[PDB]
């Protein structure tokens, strides 16, 4: 199963930003997010599961982190083949030091990812370690690839001055990761990534992972599975990290209480959002069409009464869904509003 249409998205979104100089607000539009969202997942959909002769006793995911299975992934194949390998051609000019535009960027980070690479090149796992039975091993090397996609975007928005450029490193990519060790792995020693006005999405992604684990057992509240690679949470879930995570409001979503929960899916014609209301326990199977990449919304504000103060403010409006005006952007408790309701229709390990 290749989506070819994500495919020609990808190219003209990489021709419309090719020259397009990142600077002090830059972000990726809410468009080309769900184009960049549609290719990881569209990747991980052509190949799905390993070979019972070449399988991890671990359960770790090869299919989506070595060349084995990579090399041999339809969807890989047909974008680096697709316009006369252009975008292929281009990546290879490419590297985290020279990147200044926003097609650069947006190439970089996505054909490393769905070509298992890192950063300084080497496989995100070799296919001699596919089979290990050491998990310490194995988690390490992949720890050490999410947290290069993060922290190689890191650097450069410290060397341009950005604040707002995202993408994130996708769930099957946190086997095992502890997500506090990310965070501090990389913030404890660089304090120019402190600095507020870089790096905010990068910043707000780590943080929440810093403080909510991928796997809650009975603290869980809504499990999302996506092609057998779950993720539990108990807080609202921001559309940085559905974004970020490759999740979608379309995949499997379980509830484990019957508290509420809106799920957004779309902008609407009032300058608002449009969501579906879930209050049983069991599937929120959302019923609606799916809306185009110009529309879509990946975000849930869960709604309870024994949330923790410090932690309400992910399910606040206008943090809960990013902003499509990039400067006004929130990332942190600092900013996060909830006003603007009346725009919006309803349609019907770290614990926290």
């Amino acid at each position: 199963d290749v989506n070819v249409a994500s495919i020609t998205a990808f190219k003209s979104m990489i021709d419309e930003t090719w020259d397009k100089k990142i600077e002090a607000n830059t972000c990726i539009s809410r468009k080309h997010r769900n184009i960049i969202h549609e290719v990881i997942r569209d990747f991980m959909k052509a190949y799905p599961k390993m070979d019972e002769n070449k399988k991890s006793p671990l359960g770790a995911p090869m299919q989506w982190l070595t060349q084995y299975y990579i090399l041999k992934n339809e969807y890989h194949k047909t974008m680096l083949a697709y316009d006369n390998g252009s975008l292929n051609t281009k990546f290879k000019t490419l590297n985290i030091y020279m990147i200044t535009n926003v097609g650069q960027y947006i190439l970089y980070i996505v054909f490393c990812i769905i070509s298992g690479k890192n950063h300084d090149g080497t496989p995100y796992i070799y296919d001699s370690e596919i089979t290990s039975n050491d998990k310490n091993f194995i988690n390490e090397r992949i720890k050490y690839a999410c947290k290069q996609i993060l922290h190689g975007q890191l650097t450069i928005a410290l060397r341009i001055r950005n604040k707002f450029m995202f993408i994130g490193s996708p769930m099957y990519l946190w086997f095992n990761v502890n997500g506090s060790q990310v965070y501090h792995d990389i913030y404890d020693r660089n304090a120019g990534f402190h600095n507020k006005e870089i790096g905010r999405l990068l910043y707000a992604f780590m943080y929440y992972l810093s403080i909510s684990g991928r796997f809650l057992n009975d603290f869980a509240l809504l499990k999302f599975t996506y092609l057998g690679e779950s993720w539990t949470f108990s807080l609202s879930v921001p559309e940085y990290i559905l974004y970020g995570l490759g999740y979608s409001v379309f995949d499997t979503i379980e509830k484990f209480s019957n508290d509420a929960i809106l799920v957004y899916i779309r902008t609407n014609n009032r300058n608002g959002y449009d969501y579906v209301e879930f209050n049983k326990k069991g599937i929120a199977k959302v019923t609606e069409d799916k809306p185009d990449n110009d529309k879509r919304i990946h975000a849930i504000r869960l709604i309870n009464d024994s949330t923790d103060v410090q932690h309400i403010h992910f399910g606040f409006r206008n943090m809960v869904i990013i902003d499509n005006e990039c400067a006004n952007i929130q990332s942190s408790a600092e900013n996060a509003t909830d006003t603007g309701h009346h725009q919006d229709s309803k349609i019907n390990t770290p614990i926290p």
